[PDB]
């Protein structure tokens, strides 16, 4: 078995190997990459996502989210408070302000310490989930706006044509902006490209150990657990690496820098934070190996998780028994 300790693997494809996305994901899996739950892909030196980022300031963040925490430093939840609209120019200025800027630090490790020590005492503002793309239409390789769609994958594998569309999202981050512990909708893959700015640190639990994370989360968030059998779908809970180590949860960590791709694999729980002003783009995708995970994915039916138009058809076709109850939650 390849990669039995489930370590995060880093790949360096040649320009030739960067042509066929599907084939490269399948190569990574042949080397065991999926066992970790997350892989890093460094693009060939010849490649570029677009010519410059000099003209992005007028993009609108219609609903910036202030991430307010509750709990203790290592075990907390966050809620998203809606703020007034602002442009990317305005947001970048705010990120760089004395109130919100990254503090002086020695290295990534010192910054990670400071994050886990101090995150709960601040409420950073995240420009998340903005429909759109920063890839140039002429970038032919690994263009996240030009991937094969999940609807077409399900049709190719299973023969059923379904409604729905699949488009990328932009994330504008600042220091301490946080992504809570989650897997993707319907335990899909995700791909994330860090277009610009400061790094993003990731934590991941191997898919084969996901249920261990879920059991710990039920213990640490007992009211949430009673309210919903799949409350991590709400994307609000944080558990620190110290806490995971104390409870024997297997995980790994890695920092993504500007110009690098990360891929999350089906049922790979992940969480993390941004080091300072940055812009990432991400999208869900599928492969033939995803189908079985989609069929088994948990669902939130308490009504909190509330998801995209396109998830309807995935539930309807892959989880017909669940469909009725899940849709009650959606309505
Ligand atoms: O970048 C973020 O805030 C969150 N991204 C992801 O969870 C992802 O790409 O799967
Ligand atoms: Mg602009
Ligand atoms: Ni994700
Ligand atoms: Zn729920």
């Amino acid at each position: 078995a390849q990669n039995p300790n489930c370590n995060i693997m880093i790949f360096h494809p040649t320009k030739e190997e960067f042509n066929d996305f599907d084939k490269y994901i399948a190569y990574m899996e042949s080397q065991g990459a999926h066992r970790a739950g997350l892989a890093k892909i460094i693009p060939p030196k010849e490649w570029k996502a677009r010519e410059t980022y000099d003209n992005i300031s007028e993009i609108l963040i219609a609903t910036p989210l202030q991430q307010v925490a509750s709990g203790r430093a290592g075990v907390f939840t966050q809620y998203h408070k809606k703020k007034k609209a602002m442009t990317v120019g305005e947001y970048r200025h705010l990120a760089n302000s004395k109130k919100y800027q990254t503090p002086p630090h020695q290295n990534f490790e010192d910054l990670e310490r400071k994050y886990w020590k101090n995150r709960i005492y601040n409420s950073p503002i995240y420009g998340a989930d903005i429909s759109g793309s920063l890839f140039d239409e002429n970038t032919k390789q690994w263009n996240l706006g030009h991937l094969g769609t999940i609807q077409d994958l399900l049709e190719k594998e299973c023969g059923v044509v379904i409604e729905g569309v699949n488009t990328p999202y932009l994330y504008f981050g600042m220091w301490k902006t946080t992504f809570a512990w989650h897997t993707e909708d319907m335990d899909l893959y995700s791909i994330n490209y860090l277009h610009l700015g400061e790094p993003k640190t990731w934590y991941v639990v191997p898919p084969e150990h996901g249920q261990r994370l879920e059991r710990l989360a039920r213990e640490l968030f007992p009211g949430s657990s009673r309210g919903c059998g799949a409350f991590l779908r709400h994307k609000v809970a944080l558990i620190s690496p110290t806490v995971l180590k104390e409870n024997g949860i297997p995980f790994n960590r890695i920092t993504q820098e500007a110009g690098e791709f990360m891929v999350t694999f089906p049922y790979g729980y992940h969480a993390g934070f941004n080091h300072g002003f940055n812009c990432a783009e991400a999208i869900n995708f599928a492969t033939p190996r995803w189908i079985d995970y989609g069929k088994m994915a948990s669902q939130c039916s308490c009504g909190e998780a509330r998801v995209t138009f396109s998830m309807d058809a995935f539930v309807r076709i892959l989880q017909p028994e669940r469909y009725d109850l899940w849709k009650r939650g959606q309505d």
